[PDB]
């Protein structure tokens, strides 16, 4: 199985124990660690943080302890636009400049491959993403001739049917990519006016205003569109999403006034790290959505949809049953990477729960 795990550049700046550098990562926890995100500047891949060259080195030193570990660098992300990516991919000359720049930069910084994180191609972009993926893979095949193991190419792909149909020619890109990480954890957000889970495995009996908004639907769709099982990697979040409740109702359908208050460490309304959530659960009431097979918890006017050891194992059993290539984790710095928040003295509880299921029968 693969266990693809993202590390984010910006996690280093969090206050106190929220601070996460790549030497916090257990070299043997994942099979591939993806460093997020690289910029494109002068139409060439580039660093983002002032000290990315140092942290790339820190990450890459993990292979001293675990020489089988693979690393990739993800270009794109939310701060980088969609529109910035569109401009590069849609013109043959910009596209070539970009593609040429990638292998030398990766080899300089000790990465084994590139992850494409264009978030996200519009309907005018679908055909240009196809061309980008094909041409980038061709450049990697060419570069392998110089004697070093061929660079890997992956892509992060959103899990909503509408976004997939808008931007991605899944049958074509899957031919050239070594794996596709499906982002099966953005199925609900504060843009809705109610509580709901963003990473349910199934729809649940609840109701079907929108069937589609669940991981099973997305995995089945990707396979239907021609992504081989052996290239499809299912995303599992270590963060949860929070809401501020509008009423005392806490239940399926409960109204919401906006995202939840910011976490003490992650400081972003509407999201919490798992370590923050372990703290939140003290004094909270816990519930599971039985049909959707994922938990939520509530305290005061705050309501948090999240994943725990049981729901992540359950997702790992599911993707092994569908014979997928493995799991992707967003993100290592949002698991309890210190191991000191969740009452069990165990670093990366959620990621090691996934790893242990994948390792069994
Ligand atoms: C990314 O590249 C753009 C385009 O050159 C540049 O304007 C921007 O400052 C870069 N961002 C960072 C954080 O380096
Ligand atoms: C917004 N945070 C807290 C940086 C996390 C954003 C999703 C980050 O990984």
């Amino acid at each position: 199985y693969k266990l693809i795990c993202y590390y984010t550049s910006w996690s280093q700046y969090r206050e106190g124990d929220g601070s996460c550098f790549p030497d916090a990562i257990d070299p043997f926890l994942c099979t591939h660690v993806i460093y997020s995100f690289a910029n494109i500047s002068n139409n060439e891949i580039d660093t983002w943080e002032w000290n990315d060259v140092t942290l790339y080195d820190t990450l890459n030193t993990l292979k001293n302890r675990n020489p089988n570990l693979k690393t990739l660098l993800s270009v794109g992300g939310w701060n980088y636009g969609s529109q910035r990516f569109s401009k590069i991919a849609s013109k043959t000359q910009s596209r070539r400049t970009f593609i040429k720049s990638v292998p030398p930069f990766l080899r300089t910084h000790g990465f084994d491959g590139l992850d494409l994180a264009w978030l996200w191609p519009g309907w005018r972009d679908k055909r240009h993403l196809t061309t980008l993926v094909k041409e980038m893979k061709a450049e990697f095949v060419r570069e392998a001739q110089a004697g070093t193991e061929q660079l890997l190419l992956s892509a992060a792909v959103t899990a909503g049917k509408i976004a997939i149909d808008r931007g991605y020619d899944i049958a074509q890109i899957s031919r050239h990519l070594d794996f596709i990480s499906l982002l099966t954890y953005d199925f609900h957000g504060a843009w809705r006016q109610t509580v709901g889970h963003h990473s349910p495995l199934f729809r649940g009996n609840e109701d079907a205003s929108s069937r589609f908004s669940n991981a099973d639907y997305a995995v089945s769709y990707m396979l239907r569109l021609g992504a081989p099982a052996n290239k499809l990697v299912m995303g599992i979040p270590t963060f949860g999403r929070s809401y501020t409740l509008a009423s005392s109702k806490t239940d399926v359908g409960a109204p919401i006034s906006g995202p939840g208050i910011p976490g003490r460490f992650t400081k972003w309304k509407g999201i919490l790290a798992y370590y923050e959530i372990c703290d939140f659960l003290h004094g909270a009431t816990t519930h599971r959505f039985r049909d959707q097979q994922v938990p939520y918890a509530t305290k005061g006017n705050q309501w948090v949809a999240y994943d725990d050891q049981e729901s992540v194992k359950n997702k790992a059993r599911y993707l092994k049953n569908r014979q997928l290539a493995g799991a992707m984790v967003w993100a290592l710095d949002l698991d309890d990477f210190r191991g000191t928040f969740c009452g069990q003295n165990l670093t990366f509880p959620l990621t090691s729960a996934i790893k242990d299921v994948l390792a069994r029968v």
